[PDB]
């Protein structure tokens, strides 16, 4: 198919998702339900919202909310790390579980769910009306990440239909992470599109320490999605350029996917080797290094880190799929 025919197929893909309002003014009651618990808990804690709400300015159907629990010190200190130790999950863990109990209390409804399957301590929950989102504490990676992110689709707004049709697509064919046997979480799709549109001079490079938690919004505008009005050619030309880029330029072998410099990282200046691979382990199991996706502000977290020698396979094989099938579209 030709980049017109791709570019077609997808914008009529998403008809139905440009016909209903985009605005992130829906997610304004659900910040002040949450915040109500969290104020129960602590009326001088911060609530942060971040996740693809943040990064697009946009919110999607079938995508949850994310939010972050935050204290003033945490904010203040914008460009910090967060500890990867027991005791700051211990800290996560105790906090959330304060907040799970009221948002039972208030919420007889709700499904709260503590989940401790993660690196990160979490609570997930479910009201209903599609009322959905995570909640996090004391982590300033995510709102921060999301802040990077949405500073490029800033820079370029349209792209973002780039990285929606990606996001839908790895789903489709079973590769995000939220399938079973799915390896690369919608995040890691996220900064692969940016490193394409970097590397084909569509964005400008963003130094992600330039990014400050202090001056982000808890929860930022909107940020109006407008239907490609070129017949989605340039939407076309892009899918095909970034599965062509991911298939014949990219090279797993020795190159890294990275934001935290312009141009090529490898993966021998990162260490991340079949050597490093016996001596990696992440949440007790095994790191893979085959599909590298570095993280902008985690030390050492390949994003790609569940994509083993199969996974790899599989995803060539969709990437292939994908131009003949726009997407999964033309069917
Ligand atoms: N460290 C790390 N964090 C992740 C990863 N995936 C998601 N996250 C965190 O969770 C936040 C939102 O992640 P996702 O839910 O996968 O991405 P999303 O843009 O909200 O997309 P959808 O919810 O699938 O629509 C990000 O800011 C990340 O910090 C991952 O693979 N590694
Ligand atoms: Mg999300
Ligand atoms: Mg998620």
């Amino acid at each position: 198919p030709s980049p017109a025919v791709v570019g077609r197929s997808l914008v009529n893909s998403f008809k139905q998702f440009v016909s209903k309002d985009l605005h992130t003014r829906h997610v304004d009651a659900t910040y002040r339900l949450v915040l109500d618990c969290v104020a129960a808990v602590d009326p001088l804690m911060r609530l942060y919202t971040f996740g693809s709400t943040v990064v697009y300015g946009v919110h999607e159907k079938g995508s949850d909310v994310d939010f972050v629990v935050l204290n003033k010190t945490d904010v203040e200190d914008g460009k910090g790390g967060d500890a990867a130790t027991q005791v700051a999950k211990g800290l996560q863990a105790d906090i959330l579980a304060k907040l799970a109990r009221v948002i039972r209390q208030k919420h007889l409804s709700w499904n709260v769910e503590e989940v401790r399957r993660t690196r990160v301590p979490v609570v997930r929950v479910k009201g209903g009306g599609a009322v959905d989102f995570d909640i996090t504490a004391y982590r300033r990676n995510g709102v921060r990440n999301s802040a990077l992110l949405r500073a490029y689709f800033e820079q370029n707004p349209p792209c973002r239909w780039l990285s929606m049709s990606i996001k839908r697509w790895s789903k489709q064919t079973g590769l995000n992470a939220s399938v079973i046997g799915g390896s690369i979480t919608s995040y890691g799709f996220n900064l692969m599109v940016v490193y394409y549109l970097l590397q084909r001079n569509h964005l400008q490079f963003v130094p992600p320490s330039t990014i400050d938690v202090s001056r982000v919004e808890p929860l930022p505008p909107h940020l109006p999605l407008e239907e490609p009005a070129d017949e989605g050619l340039e939407l076309g030309t892009q899918v095909l350029d970034f599965l062509h880029f991911f298939l014949h330029e990219f090279d797993s072998d020795k190159q890294v996917i990275s934001l935290n410099r312009p141009g090529i990282t490898t993966k021998e200046e990162l260490d991340w080797t079949k050597s490093a691979e016996d001596f990696a382990r992440m949440n007790g199991e095994k790191v893979h290094y085959q599909w590298c996706i570095e993280d902008p502000y985690e030390l050492n977290l390949n994003v790609g880190r569940n994509v083993t020698p199969l996974k790899r396979d599989f995803l060539r094989r969709h990437l292939e799929k994908a131009r003949d099938t726009a997407l999964l579209t033309i069917v």
